C-alpha cells in the first residue's frame, strides 16, 4: 500500500500553523484526552474504510504502521512545537504515559485487520 | 478530511526497516539522486491523481504540504536512520545526503505544488 493516511492529529497542527485557522484553536487541540480521543476516530474511520471494502487491507495496514510511527516517533516533538507556536503568541502537557497508550490502541484496533 | 499521502521514500525505508525488503536495497534508496528522481516521481503520480479526478485539489495539497515538510524535517533523519539500521545488520552504507540536495528536493516540490 501506499496512498492511505488519515491523521487527525497532524492536519490540524497543519492548519493552525499555516495560519489558515486561529491559534486560538491549539488550545482543545493540545489538550491529551482530546488527543487519544482523535487518534481513536482515526483508528475507527480507517478501520470502517478496510470493513467496508473502499480502502484495500494493504493501505488499511499502511495507514495503522505510519499512524503509530507517527504517535511513538512525532507526536510528542509536534504537540511541544505547536505549544511553542501558541504560547510565542499568548499550559497544559502530554504525559509520554498517554503517548503510550495511543500507541497500545492502535496496536490493538489494528489486530483486527 | 485528507487521506492521501504518496511518499515513496518513506515506505520503502519502512520495508527495509520491517524485513520486507532486504538491507540489500538500502543502498540504492540512499543514493541521492536516486532520492530526488524518486520525489519527482511522487509529484507526477500526485498531480495525476488531481488531474484525473480521483483526488480533489485539497487532498493533493495536504500530499504536497507533508511531502515538503517531510522533505525538510524528516528525510535527514530517515536518511541516517536507515544506515543505521543497514550498518548493525552487517551491510555499512557509504552514501551520504548533501544538505543543497535536501534544499532542492524541497524547492522541487514548492514548484509543483504551485498547481496542474
Amino acid at each position: 500500500g501506499h496512498m492511505l493516511y488519515i491523521n487527525s492529529f497532524l492536519d490540524r497542527m497543519g492548519e493552525i500553523i499555516r495560519g489558515e485557522k486561529s491559534v486560538e484553536e491549539a488550545d482543545k487541540l493540545l489538550d491529551q484526552k482530546n488527543i487519544f480521543e482523535m487518534f481513536r476516530s482515526d483508528c475507527e474511520e480507517i478501520l470502517n474504510l478496510y470493513k467496508s471494502g473502499k480502502a484495500e487491507k494493504e493501505e488499511v495496514q499502511r495507514n495503522f504502521y505510519l499512524l503509530k510511527t507517527y504517535v511513538v516517533s512525532q507526536l510528542s516533538i509536534h504537540f511541544e512545537r505547536l505549544k511553542e507556536f501558541a504560547e510565542s503568541k499568548g499550559e497544559k502537557k502530554l504525559d509520554p504515559e498517554v503517548i503510550n497508550e495511543i500507541a497500545l490502541y492502535i496496536d490493538r484496533v489494528e489486530k483486527e485487520v
